[PDB]
């Protein structure tokens, strides 16, 4: 579901990621997701517009927008958080990456 | 064993006949959380099953041959859903 | 398309595979396929009911029914042959693997 | 570069903005032989494009981030289809 | 962050500058248990560091670019070993 | 060998890369390499200090310094070119990535 | 270290493996190892001396000699046991696989 | 077939006994271009062999079990080097 954060049930690649695909579009075998990385791993210089900073619990995470990928629904784990309140920032990040707007 | 769900916490249903014994691989259909697919997705092709209190969708179109050495513990039995599973598989291959 | 044999555009132990999914069922991102292997690689003691032998050119190939897999359409190459005339054998192989008898 | 088709799982359309340099990767949409999908499959979500005399479907839902080091030679330019490509992507993310 | 040790219980040291944001990856050097290598192996090229009560060897020649999304929790800080790490890296590239 | 550009035997990840490891340091099973990418894939706004632009034949390539990796010698293909004349730029790129302040 | 049994840090595979490389030979990035599998009666044609049975705790394990592989030292876990007392059997298994006339 | 060289340009030498064949796997030692290793690298452990003009190093320490289904065409025969290959393998396991 869009704006929900899930865990990955596989080996490497990611730990956490945000589902950014519309809830009316069923692939249905996959979902478009944006992986999250520990905010401490990126400096303050890195654009918060392309790579928004979100809070899951008490920790800060960066949305690695440019590492967006299609992931099979069978590997999507448990729902960890909801980032619906950040809809505007997420939308801007995605629109910026594709349309430079 | 046919219609049993196993782990390797990823889930999959064994859909191969119990008579096909020699092959070192079992045909399985992966399960996905039902909340991940809308109700508009065909229940004929992607049946919805229950394991515990949760709902899962059978990702019929992601069927795959998996080595028996990676098949984990038996989590549930879906024998009572034999008819739905059979229809899903027959629809994907011959389906009308 | 069902019963058509195609080349694989990925790194695989197999160079040819047969599309066995219905033409009325669009996933649409994947197709159910059965890989082909050189017949010389399997002894005659291996069931011809479950592993049909087909011909493409001057070579004999075995259908590795038990290695059936869902493959993305983007990796399906050029059409090499048509096995429509073997529909009955292919159907029996698939029905045997799932429903036995 | 945006709307350009490149080779390597053989054909991909670069759909990332030219103003956004990752710079190690690019967002791409894989192409599949149009003959592999029936006409009943939405052209809004999966546009049909022509490279040479052959027809290809844009597998929008299989979009992925790909390292620039694996992007091959430029095969074609789909700038004239900008509107269709834009609609496909916007539909997948914001569709109502 | 440079000179910090992270989890993958696999361990590796971030050796990339903090002023250089890829930003999707980080250059890291994997750590291996010191008991696995004899004392005859160069400590100049493969420095020995301590994390807790265990000794680890820096597998400098196995250095690799790793995506930030797979970097786990910070386990230790090896800033005090900056000189040894710097020498190991400079030796591998420039023959010191 | 240092400053030499080679091809990659496997079909994945790389196509061409530059060996940047010292010739006096034998791993000996691996070599530190920097992958090359078509220069047209990156805009001119991308730092030439960190990502040098080199020429191999008539084509321009960018050195993807931040994607540096250890690669087994068994997968290193044929020698395509020599970039010894660019030693200073390559050295600066590497030193900047590790020791930049 | 030779004849020591370790736990793995990577995915898939077995669970335990025996280091069979000489202690005087430092690669130093890899170690030759033989994976262990839960003891079971084999059907593998000739030789049961090709797959020695060893004990770790109260359990029995078979040395899958033919699945020997080079493994990076960074993925070798904690030392679980020592099979130095079985040196002769291990040596014979390895010599049989390579030179077994 | 022991002492021979097969592919999948890639190159590897089959070093398993011809007596042992039941597993669908063969022990192989990968070959690397001799130019990739300096002359200071032991020829006892990493023998140098020739195949159609070029020189190759046997990467003894990268020995691995490979499935027979992925072994390609026979490119050469190194039976005449049996003694060197045997010594390399014995050295790696028994220290000379
Ligand atoms: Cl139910
Ligand atoms: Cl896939
Ligand atoms: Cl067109
Ligand atoms: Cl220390
Ligand atoms: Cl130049």
């Amino acid at each position: 579901m869009q704006f929900k954060v899930y865990t990955y049930k596989r080996e490497s690649r990611y730990r956490l990621f945000v589902d950014v695909q519309s809830d009316i579009i069923d692939t249905p075998g996959r979902r478009m997701v944006i992986p999250l990385a520990s905010a401490r791993l990126l400096s303050d210089k890195v654009s918060r517009e392309l790579y928004p900073v979100v809070h899951i619990g008490d920790e800060s995470w960066r949305m690695m927008t440019t590492d967006m990928a299609s992931v099979p629904v069978s590997v999507i784990g448990e729902e960890v958080a909801d980032l619906s309140h950040r809809e505007n920032d997420i939308k801007n990040a995605i629109n910026l990456m594709f349309w430079g707007i």
